[PDB]
């Protein structure tokens, strides 16, 4: 994928949000912003420029699935790239965030590899 | 649901089609074939007629997720119910399964009162 792609990464635990920053940092990607909660995303992404989300689903104020959801009703940004990371395991959360739109499911913690995994698969399923 | 809905049954073992197309005679659902595989599936879906797919992983000539993936990725049949019945357990299989569009996941063993909860789950979901 292009390397200036703009991700999101949202979690509401800053260690969270460095892992995946640093992860796609040695994938090549520096263009990544950070947010706190799915209002905050919803904030950010709003004042565009955003090529892909990374997310967390246990967040106050407003949760992953929400933020999900709320993505991919919204006309502006419906086909966003949206990555769950997350420590929801639960076999009827998985399915209800594929049912949701998700792009992409990945369980913490996860490795490296796992999530280079996970985010070329995306990318040759959207052609990116 | 319609009591006439037509049921295809997907596992390469009889003992397994055995259980579920029992289970969906006591729930009232006699319109129900069976297939040993991916491609007797698919060779029987495409006779037209079927409204919903139960189906398992692990089977030679076409497996389960090779079969959904195929079913979700055909002009005609791309929302057919598909209800996952398997022995893979693992959270990467259920994710796997999510993501390409399972409408349920039922692990083995699995009890009468489980299959029907999640076939009415999946009723409930898509208005049947
Ligand atoms: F962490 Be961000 F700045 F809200
Ligand atoms: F808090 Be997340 F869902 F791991
Ligand atoms: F088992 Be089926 F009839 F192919
Ligand atoms: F063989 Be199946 F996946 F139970
Ligand atoms: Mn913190
Ligand atoms: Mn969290
Ligand atoms: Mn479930
Ligand atoms: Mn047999
Ligand atoms: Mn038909
Ligand atoms: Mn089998």
């Amino acid at each position: 994928a292009d390397k200036e792609l703009k991700f999101l990464v949202v979690d509401d635990f800053s260690t969270m949000r460095r892992i995946v920053r640093n992860l796609l940092k040695e994938l090549g990607f520096n263009n990544v912003e950070e947010a706190e909660d799915g209002v905050d995303a919803l904030n950010k992404l709003q004042a565009g420029g955003y090529g892909f989300v990374i997310s967390d689903w246990n967040m106050p104020n407003m949760d992953g699935l929400e933020l999900l959801k709320t993505i991919r009703a919204d006309g502006a940004m419906s086909a966003l790239p949206v990555l769950m990371v997350t420590a929801e395991a639960k076999k009827e959360n998985i399915i209800a965030a594929a049912q949701a739109g998700a792009s992409g499911y990945v369980v913490k913690p996860f490795t490296p590899a796992t999530l280079e995994e996970k985010l070329n698969k995306i990318f040759e399923k959207l052609g990116m």
